[PDB]
DNA sequence: TCGTCTAAGCAGTCCGCG
DNA sequence: GCGGACTGCTTAG
């Protein structure tokens, strides 16, 4: 096989490497790399260096890393650039690994992990590490086994060892019910101290080491935790065993309102699934908490326990281990279902960087760019600083806020990294400026060409046409990979719509799940073969279709996210080759291209439609148009229709035949108006949406920018056995909005969408009776909390003080005194309840840490002080209104002459 | 919330608006 | 009450 690194490190003038061999082994060495850097130099001079502009380069070699970082200095104290790679861990694996990298996943030691530390005067530091850890659960990917190690005897108390038997049994017989398929994979260590744990723990992670090292909150908690404590215990060099150089680096991280420390560990990859979580997931969370998460991604039930965490061990010690092996397998489950791991394995060796540097699309970027443009013997330029400043972005058209009954949707695929390679948009590729004409002027096609011999962008910029520049070169790569598991994903989607209708009609027998790939439409044979299964087969075959589904998701969805960072990272001052005029030419182009065909779109359609002047496109938001499709529908008579699927397949082959010709003639002209490399502006039909046939539901409604709701039929190909409900930006879909008011504005907007006005009115005065029976916490907003301190004057609200912070003053002052209440976090989440008119807080509003329960000794007061109609008002109410007034309908009956009987 | 970008919505504070 | 200036937060793209 090809040689893989796992990691890279610099130390000082020494490369350290952790790699496989091609024999399939583990091995790490030292090399000393000389790095190359480059300085312009005469045309005299024959090289076969070239910087990205074509200017001559020699190539200096330097005695040592050291030696190069210092040249770069005096090169700045001289004023002259210092072109190569600076990084030199990323140029010493581009030389290394001089091909296209095929990795194996089952050589790479994944450790994930997670710790307990009982401490009773609250939340245990890291940074201080004063309390014992008395219990790691380590598993390790290669070994596929759960490492246990147990403290039974601390400060804290002395307890019993922890029994696989009862920890194998139903709750209900008094088990923690650990899961069948783990619990011959448990290796169970009790330890009668702490330093013999931690002892042998370094010695297990000496034989075990880990390269990618995962788990929940592990670089903000574990990491730190079991690197102090044992720094306090043994000393330094005893908890600098924790990286295989022996090399450590405590990390400050900065932001707005403070900063924290994590620590580096060379040699070591770590990603935090927290942070994985965040960054690849596309959901924003009430909560972070494991436990909320989990309930979130596999329907598991939260880990139940009786009194505080800081008692559970003395108390339920059996429990106590159980639910931290739970946690760890917790976090596997959610890695089995999204693959964060895999994806960032796959991203972090294509563009041949350090694992870990995936969280950072500029290091990614630099990466790619730099190996392509080294394969060419070119040379990249140095990184200079520039003062942040702002550039102007997408286009949005403001809607008439309505009702809209039939609409049609049509948008970009890829739409910045199809500009960036239509226009060839690139550092290198700067061919010069024209004279531009206000935006309007090209939009309606009356400003002058820009070029006859240049790709054009309405910013004024120009690019070269006989060559791609490395950036479209590059992005191209990626959105064809991009492009492969969008389509996996969405056969998957499909699939899972064909087993929906068949489970209409589930057969009543004994048989299995079908045996089959899911990345690729059912065969006939399959299609068959399914519509004679049982329910409890089809449902298995569901559930696998659905995490195929997730799975091309997280692949498609995080390359589109990758290279529409590339577009981003031009308007980013760190970024290599940050430019404005790129950044702009991107995003100029961008409003011109879906102005232009809003006008394209309504002239196409008036001309169908005989008429002159009307407006068919009546939203659009960056690279998207929302077409009226009332008179289409209307030109054939809905009586005409034998039901709703007969109508979405008309306007399908609408949108198909008619309308995205029109579209890509409209495109075609843009293109040859500006002169561009390549025409790619590619818009497909998005959404079919409309009331069910013969309902008086209304089909869709707009607010205004940004928020809209639509009842959609198909969607990209998919053909839904059931309507779905396409919101955008309205409360239903935000993290902020209570659970239970989300459900409750969801099913006004259904009621409205596909039953119309009276459905509604049902509803609302339903929900308005029963409401304050809810649970408090699906009724309470949720908001981001920041600044704390600042508005905190003696425990009071200071001026200006935010509604959130100011429920969390209240709480602090509720809970004074108590080491043991839980402390709301800076930078956290909290929930947030309105209190009524003379209650014992002292204010009028709330807050606690959210995914929890409020603490047992105000959960009474709050209960009892909760004001339900405040809360309904702003929460429900307010945006029903909205909704409704924008809709032209009325949520509440109002009074008629037929009241007179 | 360390980690690519801008546009734009709504909640809430403070205070004007004769 | 509402709106604007402003902060804070959260979306759509
Ligand atoms: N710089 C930057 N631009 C973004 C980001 N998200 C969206 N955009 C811009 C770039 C996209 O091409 C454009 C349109 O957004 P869409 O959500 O329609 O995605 P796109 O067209 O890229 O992919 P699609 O093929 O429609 O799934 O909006 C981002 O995180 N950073
Ligand atoms: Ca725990
Ligand atoms: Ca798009
Ligand atoms: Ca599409
Ligand atoms: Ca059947
Ligand atoms: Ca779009």
């Amino acid at each position: 096989m090809k040689e893989f690194y796992l990691t890279v490190e610099q130390i000082g003038d020494s490369i350290f490497e952790r790699y496989i061999d091609s024999n399939g082994r583990e091995r790490t060495r030292e090399v000393e790399y000389k790095p190359s850097l480059f300085a312009h130099c005469p045309e005299s001079q024959a090289t076969k260096y070239f910087d990205i502009y074509g200017k001559p380069c020699t190539r200096k070699l330097f005695a040592n890393m050291r030696d190069a970082s210092q040249w770069i200095k005096r090169m700045e104290d001289i004023g002259l650039e210092a072109l190569g790679m600076d990084d030199f861990k990323l140029a010493y694996l581009s030389d290394t690994y001089n091909y296209e990298i095929k990795y194996d996943h089952t050589k790479i030691r994944v450790a994930n992990f997670d710790i307990e530390v009982t401490s009773p005067d609250g939340f245990p530091e890291p940074s201080q590490a004063k309390h014992p850890i008395d219990a790691i659960t380590h598993y390790d990917s290669i070994d596929d086994r759960f490492y246990v190690f147990d403290l039974l005897n601390s400060p804290y108390g002395n307890v019993e060892e922890w029994s696989i038997e009862i920890a194998a049994k139903l709750q209900e017989q008094g088990g923690d019910e650990v899961p069948s398929e783990i619990i011959d994979k448990i290796i169970y260590m009790p330890f009668d101290n702490e330093k013999e744990l931690l002892m042998e723990y370094l010695n297990f992670w000496q034989q075990k080491t880990p390269v990618i090292l995962t788990g929940w909150n592990v670089e903000s908690f574990a990491i730190p935790y079991v690197y102090n404590r044992i720094k306090n215990i043994f000393g330094e060099s005893t908890a600098k065993r924790l990286s295989p150089h022996r090399k450590t680096r405590v990390k400050v991280i900065e932001n707005m309102y403070g900063s924290r420390e994590i620590i580096t560990l060379f040699g070591i990859s770590v990603l935090d699934y927290i942070d994985l979580y965040k960054k690849f997931s596309f959901t924003n969370q009430p909560s972070y908490s494991l436990d909320y998460i989990s309930e979130f991604e596999l329907n598991v039930g939260k880990l139940k326990y009786d009194g505080p965490i800081s008692k559970l061990r003395e108390s339920n010690h059996q429990r106590y281990i159980s639910y931290n092996i739970i946690a760890v397998y917790r976090v596997l489950q959610i890695d089995a279902k999204r693959q964060f791991i895999n994806l960032s394995l796959d991203m972090g060796y294509y563009a041949k960087i350090q694992i870990q540097s995936v969280f950072s699309p500029i290091k990614t970027w630099d990466a790619i760019i730099f190996n392509s443009l080294k394969e060419q013997n070119k040379v990249i330029p140095q990184g200079r600083s520039h003062p942040v400043q702002p550039y102007p972005g997408a286009f949005v058209k403001e809607p008439i806020p309505n009702r809209y009954k039939y609409v049609m949707s049509f948008d970009l695929t890829s739409a910045y990294p199809s500009i960036i390679r239509q226009v060839n948009i690139s550092p290198e590729t700067i061919a010069g400026t024209f004279k531009v004409a206000p935006l309007h002027d090209y939009i309606n096609a009356v400003a002058e060409r820009p070029s006859d011999v240049y790709s054009c962008s309405p910013n004024g910029m120009m690019y070269y046409k006989d060559r791609d520049g490395v950036v479209p070169t590059e992005i191209t790569k990626v959105f064809n990979q991009r492009k492969e598991h969008k389509g996996y994903m969405l056969a998957a989607q499909r699939n899972g719509e064909i087993i929906k209708e068949a489970l209409h009609n589930p057969n009543l027998s004994v048989d299995e799940p079908l045996d089959v790939d899911y990345r690729f439409d059912f065969s006939d044979e399959i299609k068959e073969k399914i519509k004679k299964l049982s329910a409890k087969s089809l449902n298995e075959m569901l559930f696998r279709a659905q995490r195929t589904e997730v799975a091309g998701m997280t692949a498609q969805i995080n390359r589109k996210a990758l290279i529409n960072g590339l577009a981003g990272a031009l308007g980013n001052v760190w970024f290599r080759y940050y430019d404005l005029r790129n950044a702009t030419a991107i995003t100029t182009f961008g409003q011109m291209a879906l102005q232009w065909i809003e006008r394209k779109v309504n002239e196409y359609l008036n001309e169908v439609c005989g008429t002159e002047g009307e407006a068919f496109v009546l939203y659009g938001d960056t690279d998207s148009i929302y077409v009226s499709a009332d008179k289409i529908i209307d030109k054939v008579g809905e009586s005409k229709f034998r039901d709703t699927n007969h109508w979405v397949d008309f306007l399908d082959k609408f949108a198909r035949e008619r309308m995205e010709p029109a579209i890509d003639r409209g495109f075609r002209e843009m293109c040859e108006y500006m002169n561009n490399k390549q025409h790619l502006m590619f818009m497909d039909r998005e959404a079919i949406a409309g009331p069910p046939l013969g309902s008086k539901g209304i089909g869709g409604f707009w607010t205004g920018k940004k928020r809209y709701a639509l009842n959609v039929w198909d969607m990209e190909g998919t053909r839904y056995a059931e309507p779905k409900l396409k919101i955008m930006g309205l409360e239903t879909q935000k993290s902020s909005t209570p659970k239970a008011v989300q459900k409750a504005l969801k099913e006004c907007i259904r009621r409205m969408l596909q039953e119309g006005e009276e459905s509604l009115q049902e509803y609302f005065k339903e929900f308005e009776k029963e409401f304050r029976q809810l649970n408090y916490i699906s009724i309470a907003s949720v908001s981001s909390a920041n600044n704390i301190a600042k508005y905190d004057v003696g425990g009071f609200p200071g001026p200006k003080c935010p509604f959130h912070i100011r429920g969390i003053l209240t709480y602090n002052r509720a809970i004074k005194g108590n080491i043991d209440a839980p402390q709301v976090v800076e930078g956290e989440k909290v929930y947030v309840l309105p209190l009524r008119e003379g209650n014992p807080f002292g204010d009028k509003c709330i807050a606690w840490p959210s995914g929890t329960e409020i603490t047992d000794l105000i959960k009474d007061d709050v209960l009892h002080w909760m004001d339900y109609t405040v809360l309904l008002e702003k929460t429900f109410i307010k945006p029903l209104e909205g909704f409704t007034s924008a809709a032209k309908l009325d949520y509440e009956k109002k009074a008629s002459l037929f009241d007179m009987f």
